[PDB]
């Protein structure tokens, strides 16, 4: 409206206050407020796209982005020892919020299987 | 490159193939965590997402389209989870870039 009604369209819109680590003109990244891991935030892009199993093939760059800023924001968060970076789709996927989002985990030792 | 999923890239060792294009492959896991556990590598040798360029970009949001459309074909209509290890902490086994895409069952959270 831009970026949808869901609460991370009103993130994105400054309607919900959010903890943001980086933003440009495609994507938002900021921290989950119920952390999994030591850091665990989010980027999402600001169109709205309701989750990946509807994603657009000219949607391509955009997902890639949303890779490159999640890895450019755990270097710039100093996950020097590494992170996860995790998709959630439907319902066996454990996606909560339907407007799609990039996980990234870090600050300690991720296990296998990943849930 | 010199990893394992370069040998599979290349044909020298055996995998079950489920996509391959110009600069992607995908195929099932040997250790499947999920009843589909599948990857999407790119061709390109990336060692590690830390280490992706700029100019990698619209590459490695084809893996996830390409995940997403294997996905979809495999059966995956209750969702799956789609996971990339950077580092030790990560737990990333292999030093070439991978997507992995798992579902098939209910994944938890946390995700590991
Ligand atoms: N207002 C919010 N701010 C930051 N993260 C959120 C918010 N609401 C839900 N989340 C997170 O989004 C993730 C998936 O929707 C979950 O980890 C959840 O904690």
């Amino acid at each position: 409206r831009p970026g949808g009604d869901t609460i991370f369209g009103k993130i994105i819109r400054k309607e919900i206050p959010a903890k943001i680590i980086f933003e440009d003109d495609r994507c938002l990244a900021f921290h989950d407020i119920s952390p999994q891991a030591p850091t665990h935030f989010l980027v999402i892009p600001k169109k709205h796209i309701s989750q990946i199993s509807v994603a657009e093939d000219d949607d391509e760059s955009l997902l890639g982005h949303l890779m490159i800023v999640g890895k450019k924001c755990a270097a710039d968060l100093g996950l020097n020892k590494g992170y996860r970076m995790v998709v959630n789709e439907g319902s066996d996927g454990g996606q909560s919020v339907y407007h799609v989002h990039l996980a990234v985990l870090g600050g300690r030792q991720m296990h296998w299987p990943p849930g």
